[PDB]
């Protein structure tokens, strides 16, 4: 038995914050009925193709566990069927612009007249009420509207978007949160809810540490952690080095700590031509001592200048270099196992390349092999939380329409309904 | 009715990942009892305080709606305690190093017979069977192991970190999904479940979308949409021009779409002293004739070179530089409302100080003037999910030892026993 079995979910959602969501529902047992445009569908399957013909890899590994029905939900016996399937199911999701789900029929008010036990979920750029409400908004759009652009990057670059979708991906996983908080409402109540998320506010829960840090930089004029509190250490385009004088809003600060024990991004054999041969390395206080025998500086253990967090303070960026001169010439797992047999954790820059073959992944179900009959094998990421009674059964994504009939025949249409609706092109 | 009205949770955790999960189950409805180390505590209430020997604000924020009990939980009378607590718990939640909760006495399978119906959920770094399960991972060591560090930044720069914590308060909501699955599960089978999410997994799951790209490149030898598909436009620090010739894993794309769409970071008026001041700007392909009459480019609307994703590959990045000459004497908020006008995907960098001072945010209640009269009020991040039945209620983050008569009443406890503990120094 799996947590969501027999939950029907009725899946209007396209692209990837929506379809994430229902796809890790999916994982976890729900039976998920994805509803597509006739002809075309989700345009995630024509997405860069890799296969003339075929659906895309953006679509299959987004889309797994689920069925797909054709429908034209502007016409009178489309908005019918509609009608049937949400009497049937338990959870609606979508990601349709403002006000989009309303005007094809279907208002909060008059779904629950339809089902008072179902729960509406959508995702959406701005939340409810807010005074951008009516903005699209698309992946680098929220991580650049909840703080993160700002905060990410170098205090002499851009502002910068991470490869995680901060904006699809986690908005989809929070408004799993969301739908499964709502089911334990409906347990009480017995009665049905609307929820929605908003990519902005998605972004902002994950970027909290900066809330942190801008009430911090408001209320003392300083982050002591930052690179730009610190002497010898940032420096603007021209030469002059920074400082929390002038800074009223949270900076970007490279590859430092932050909220933790000071770091930095360090270069290993190899970086001029292997874009990911770094490791992440840590100062720890009160490893120091352990630091000065790794890198062969027994005079920097009794040196008050080195010897304690005050007096690293005006030094630590190039203490970073000289630990970065000792890795010139040993690859990223050599140096996080030498790190290891002092007691210092470190971390190596996993490449996609390395992630994708790595067979720990594999072992654990995080990367998974889907068997796909029709368009052949593909990875993708299962279930990242593990459970100790069951275990994810990854089925391929579905065909456009695979199963029109199917759902048709469940709703207990027959044959002659079901050739009139194909005839008149509601399917 | 909130969510989790009536659900307990007894909650060892400390710093952020945990914390972050049980602090929104407590927004949610949930019980919190809030385990902390006799004296000194969770160890965020006094790391970068503000304000002398008041708890901090990385405590405050990720620590409202609970309560807090000081226990030695080394101490014969202290494991006795939290059995009893475990007996009347729904939900154990706790981020300790691998195997320290099982050596305190306290298994999975001890716990099973002490309560049949709790849920047991841990913070990992690696997940379980893993060949690095037994390492304690941090931060930006877990963007480093899950493919984000890889793949955020630029071309000619080192892996970067992003300013969200991808690692820990995606861990901690991708473990409450892994608690409410739990609590679903648990109506069915009348049976509790241990559940884990690691932080390596939690970063790979927002990161799918580079293991699309990954698998892409291993297939085909190109990805069509990054800058380094376009000819002459992308070189290294040397000037070495870069292309897909000599890539095969996933590399840094700077400011490129990702899960979009094909778009770039766009100064605005005031950069060169704003590091906040520009916009992201999507050239979505079913848009172009909008964005050629927003920037007065008629020509372009016909011409094969410039109408089609295919045609616009090898001089995308000279597009996006003349856009930008168009937002040179105009703010961020000022294009964004231009770029509204055409239903153009657009939006503004926000800075953390511009979030904290949004009256939108406020209204809505995700940012969150929490009432502190001990400490002073602040601001925290409240429920990304909004719902129509009931709405959070954000109460003050506890005293250190605040609430541990009061847990200990509810045990049962008179107050001859309450007085023992306390001389006993098990509270």
């Amino acid at each position: 038995t799996k947590p969501l079995d027999g939950i029907n979910v009725l899946d209007f959602t396209h692209v990837q914050a929506g379809p994430a969501c229902t796809q890790m529902m999916g994982f976890l047992g729900a039976n998920v009925i994805k509803i597509e445009r006739r002809g075309s569908g989700d345009m995630t399957r024509g997405w860069l193709q890799d296969k003339p013909n075929v659906d895309s890899l953006y679509f299959t590994m987004f889309n797994c566990n689920k069925r797909s029905i054709e429908l034209d939900m502007k016409t009178p016996e489309g908005k019918e069927l509609l009608e049937q399937m949400i009497k049937k199911a338990d959870v609606m999701v979508e990601n349709f612009g403002p006000g989009a789900l309303d005007r094809m029929g279907f208002t909060w008010e008059y779904i629950q007249e339809l089902n008072p036990r179902v729960i509406l979920a959508s995702v959406k750029g701005y939340a409810e009420g807010h005074a951008n409400e009516h903005l699209k908004v698309y992946e680098n759009v929220a991580q650049c509207s909840g703080g993160a652009a700002a905060t990410t990057g170098f205090w002499d670059g851009p502002p910068t978007v991470s490869g995680a979708a901060l904006g699809d991906s986690n908005s989809g996983m929070h408004l799993m949160i969301g739908i499964l908080a709502a089911l334990e409402i409906r347990h009480k109540t017995g009665r049905g809810q609307k929820v929605a998320v908003a990519m902005q506010d998605a972004v902002l829960n994950l970027v909290r540490i900066k809330l942190r840090d801008q009430q911090r930089l408001e209320r003392t004029g300083i982050l002591a952690e930052y690179p730009q509190a610190q002497p010898n250490f940032a420096f603007d385009r021209d030469g002059n080095p920074l400082s929390f004088d002038n800074i009223t809003s949270v900076p970007r600060g490279g590859n430092a700590g932050g909220a933790g024990q000071p770091g930095w991004m360090l270069k290993c054999k190899g970086w001029e031509t292997d874009a990911d041969s770094y490791v992440y390395f840590t100062i720890a206080a009160n490893m120091w001592p352990q630091i000065c025998d790794m890198i062969d500086k027994p005079e920097w253990k009794d040196d008050p200048a080195y010897n304690t967090f005050e007096g690293r303070v005006d030094k630590l960026m190039d203490i970073f270099s000289f630990i970065e001169t000792k890795f010139a010439d040993k690859d990223k797992f050599e140096v996080t196992e030498w790190a290891a047999q002092y007691g210092i954790p470190c971390g190596p820059v996993m490449s996609m390349k390395e992630l994708a073959h790595d067979p720990s992944l594999q072992k654990v179900g995080t990367v998974v092999e889907v068997v796909d009959e029709i368009r052949g094998n593909h990875l993708t990421v299962g279930a990242p939380f593990k459970f100790s009674g069951f275990q994810p059964e990854i089925t391929r994504a579905p065909l456009l329409g695979e199963h029109t009939d199917e759902v048709l025949k469940e709703l207990g249409l027959d044959d002659a309904k079901i050739k009139e609706l194909h005839a008149k092109q509601v399917v």
